């Protein structure tokens, strides 16, 4: 993978995180002073070469508020893939976490950061296909960036109409679990239809039932997170506009 490919002598392993999705995740270094995350492919978990068009996707994408790769360690087993260092970890484990008492400007400016990274999803033409709060993860500074991107159980819960009955995926469909994802920051981690399960959900959906206004959403925000759900997929806003929306009440509420 020519200049991506990272000599795995460079690595130096100094915690183990837990285990992600896809395997294990470890904190790091490389060179012994810049700080890594180290996900370990897990053995035989995924398909391999022909699958590795997730690589071609994050060679290709990059963006201050997508997670960073750094490089591979392919010429080996497991695989290694080198990346940004997220200290807050995952967005979801993050909003759970009480101690943080977030303040509602906090909450407006998660949901800003993951804006602008699908912004410049949108305008390269790439689906996330998988956008919700456990795909964000949030650094040191308290910055959110959107991670797992287009990787590749299936999310009904951020999927709109369109997608549960006829896979009809589009630049609307990752709108409308934008608006699912301001929900969960808002809702401070709650799992969206809580009392309901993926089938129960689906029915509901396509007789317009709507995640209800979050306590610690103002009206402003909740129009934002509720345009996402227009039924018909043409009337939802673009990412350009919800990101304009934002820093509107932003500079109004802040
Ligand atoms: N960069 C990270 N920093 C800190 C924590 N992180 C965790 C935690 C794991 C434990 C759970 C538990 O608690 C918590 O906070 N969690 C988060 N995962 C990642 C992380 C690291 C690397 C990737 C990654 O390699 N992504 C990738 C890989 C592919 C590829 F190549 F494999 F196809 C394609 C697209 N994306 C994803 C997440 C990171
Ligand atoms: C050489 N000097 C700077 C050393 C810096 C220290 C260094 O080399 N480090 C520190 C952590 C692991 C390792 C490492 N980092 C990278 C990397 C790649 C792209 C961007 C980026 O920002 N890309 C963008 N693309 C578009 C917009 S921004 C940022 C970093 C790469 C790489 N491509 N191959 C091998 C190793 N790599």
């Amino acid at each position: 993978y020519g200049s991506w490919e990272i000599d795995p002598k460079d690595l130096t392993f100094l915690k183990e995180l837990g285990t992600g999705q896809f395997g294990v995740v470890k904190y790091g270094k490389w060179r012994g002073q810049y700080d890594v995350a180290i996900k370990m492919i897990k053995e035989g978990s995924m398909s391999e070469d022909e699958f590795i068009e997730e690589a071609k996707v994050m060679m290709n994408l990059s963006h201050e508020k997508l997670v960073q790769l750094y490089g591979v360690c392919t010429k080996q087993r497991p695989i290694f893939i080198i990346t940004e260092y997220m200290a807050n970890g995952c967005l979801l484990n993050y909003l759970r976490e009480m101690r943080h008492r977030f303040q509602t400007q906090q909450l407006l400016e998660m949901c800003k950061d993951v804006c602008e990274a699908m912004e410049y999803l949108e305008s390269k033409q790439f689906l996330h296909r998988d956008l919700a709060a456990r795909n964000c993860l949030v650094n040191d500074q308290g910055v959110v960036k959107v991670s797992d991107f287009g990787l590749s159980k299936f999310p009904v819960r951020w999927s709109p109409p369109e997608v549960l009955m006829y896979s009809k995926f589009s630049s609307k469909s990752d709108i409308w679990a934008f608006g699912v994802l301001m929900w969960e920051i808002y809702s401070l981690g709650k799992m969206p239809y809580e009392r309901f399960t993926n089938s129960e959900t689906a029915e509901h959906i396509a007789q317009g039932l709507r995640l209800y206004r979050p306590h610690l959403a103002s009206e402003k925000v909740y129009t934002i997170m509720y345009s996402c759900w227009h039924e018909k997929a043409d009337e939802r806003p673009t990412f350009k506009i919800l990101l304009s929306n934002i820093l509107d009440v932003m500079d109004e509420e802040s």
